[PDB]
């Protein structure tokens, strides 16, 4: 049974109007896990839901336990950095790249829309990197939110928002913005539901299928928003080159590789 005293507190991952996140080190282990804290006060949709979904490149809950007034979710910290780090030091990423995380991500979610769950969650802010390069999708923010139209307007959370997710997410990869990154920004309501999204002309028409697929104000429409769900997404034309059996195996080779020795290797715990 863990609890409080079994760890150190090392710097503080993020807080919220749920309550906060810390990073701490398992005295026993010496390992580093972020331990997510609720306040009971406050307060289903994340605990043990989320805490039995295991997948390689979800983050996965080690411990879960409760004080007299607090839920705490002890879990697995990537050390390679997060996403939104290493995308603002190349300003962008080769359509390969983007793919390479795109792929892992639709991995991720194919799995978990396939156990009912939807994400609500696919965004930058959420990624990070493991010690070997592959992506590992935080629960948690570590900038502008840009919701699914269909959560804008009807307030409707279904699967196509984690398509929708990756499109903004991988809209940004490869364009180094956000669709609408300049337009002043009380403007995304409206633009983000009644305007189109433009692409550079720099963008291999595949990659700009992908976009405009992901991002089709429709969930309907969009591209993962058909009844085959990730299907679609996993045979579109941009994602060929792609083993999806590989994918789930960690097999491919990461194309960037975080520069820490061991799991332990507490660089990225910094800017």
């Amino acid at each position: 049974k863990v609890t409080m005293n079994d760890f150190d507190y090392l710097k503080l991952l993020g807080k919220g109007t749920f309550g906060k996140v810390i990073l701490v080190r398992e005295k026993a282990t010496g390992r580093y896990y972020a331990m997510k804290i609720l306040r009971k006060e406050v307060i289903v949709t994340e605990s043990r839901v989320l805490q039995n979904t295991r997948h390689p490149f979800l983050t996965a809950l080690k411990y879960a336990f409760q004080t007299h007034d607090r839920l705490c979710f002890v879990m697995e910290y990537a050390n390679g950095g997060e996403l939104f780090f290493h995308l603002s030091r190349e300003r962008v990423f080769t359509e390969e790249r983007a793919r390479f995380y795109g792929a892992e991500i639709v991995s991720a979610l194919e799995y978990l829309h396939s156990r009912d769950v939807v994400y609500r969650d696919i965004k930058l802010e959420n990624l990070m990197l493991d010690k070997d390069g592959h992506i590992k999708i935080t629960d948690f923010g570590l900038t502008p939110e840009y919701l699914a139209p269909e959560v804008l307007e009807d307030n409707d959370y279904g699967r196509a928002v984690d398509w929708w997710g990756l499109g903004v997410v991988m809209y940004e990869m490869m364009c180094g913005r956000l669709p609408f990154y300049n337009q002043d920004h009380e403007r995304l309501f409206e633009l983000i539901l009644m305007e189109e999204i433009r692409f550079p002309r720099t963008l291999s028409p595949e990659a700009k299928s992908l976009l405009a697929g992901l991002l089709k104000k429709d969930p309907k429409q969009r591209l993962g928003g058909g009844p085959s769900d990730a299907k679609e997404v996993m045979e579109h034309r941009f994602f060929l080159s792609i083993n999806w059996q590989d994918v789930v195996q960690k097999k491919l080779l990461p194309p960037f590789k975080p520069q820490v020795t061991s799991e332990v290797d507490t660089r990225y715990f910094d800017d």
